[PDB]
């Protein structure tokens, strides 16, 4: 149970985005159902009144949260991947547009999901804006929760990977577009019963096996971290 507080851009806190550049949901709880139109941005996908201006190259970092800014950010159960995805503002997220810039499930040299390391890092996670065409962007920050996978949230409704889905409204002012934004894939329906990473057991199955959903991250991405940029105690 996390929600996104706001964004940094380059290491400056844009201060609190909830219902102004973030799409925000009513409350922390899980998406579950992979059909669900609240696959696309959450269950209050519309437009918010702001769109925080970056350029391409700079570092765009989201702090998410659990219950107040800068707490125990997530359950420390929800063991599982982090995912960022890039679509044209003016798609609303509707068609084959999402396109991943980040990837980051469990990391075999230091023992830890990612969740984990985003506990560690005060909620911060961050991606290279990338060289795309300028304007109006949705950048959707994915964490799936693993601990009660094992399940199909299809079979069992109590159960099943949880899905804690943010958009974040971002202008992209200065770039060169050396990497043209392609079509991407569509939420829902990038992710369906039977795709790999879904369906998976914490508990019996070793995270050095894990395999998290494609789609595989777009050759055009920069890079990224789950490190903290800022503090936000130092406000
Ligand atoms: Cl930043
Ligand atoms: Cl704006
Ligand atoms: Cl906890
Ligand atoms: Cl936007
Ligand atoms: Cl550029
Ligand atoms: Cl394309
Ligand atoms: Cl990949
Ligand atoms: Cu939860």
């Amino acid at each position: 149970h996390t929600l996104v507080w706001g964004v940094w851009v380059n290491g400056v806190d844009q201060g609190d985005g909830r219902n102004i550049y973030i799409r925000s949901p009513p409350n922390n709880n899980p998406v579950k159902n992979l059909t669900s139109p609240d696959m696309t941005c959450n269950v209050d996908n519309r437009v918010v009144p702001k769109s925080v201006p970056v350029n391409a190259g700079d570092t765009l970092t989201f702090e998410w949260y659990h219950n107040t800014r800068d707490d125990d950010i997530i359950a420390s159960s929800h063991h599982g991947p982090i995912a960022v995805y890039i679509a044209p503002a003016a798609s609303n997220g509707q068609g084959n547009v999402w396109v991943k810039l980040f990837e980051d499930a469990y990391n075999v040299t230091n023992s830890t999901w990612a969740v984990d390391r985003l506990i560690t890092a005060h909620g911060q996670h961050s991606v290279v804006v990338p060289h795309v065409a300028p304007g109006d962007y949705l950048f959707r920050a994915e964490i799936i929760a693993l601990h009660e996978a094992d399940s199909l949230y299809s079979q069992n409704p109590i159960r099943g990977a949880q899905f804690y889905i943010s958009c974040a409204q971002i202008t992209i002012n200065s770039s060169d577009d050396s990497t043209p934004l392609p079509a991407g894939v569509p939420f829902p329906g990038a992710y369906t019963d039977s795709t790999p990473g879904i369906q998976f057991n914490i508990y019996t199955t070793p995270a050095t096996s894990y395999v998290a959903p494609p789609p595989s991250v777009w050759s055009g991405a920069l890079g990224g971290s789950i490190a903290q940029v800022g503090d936000a105690s130092l406000e």
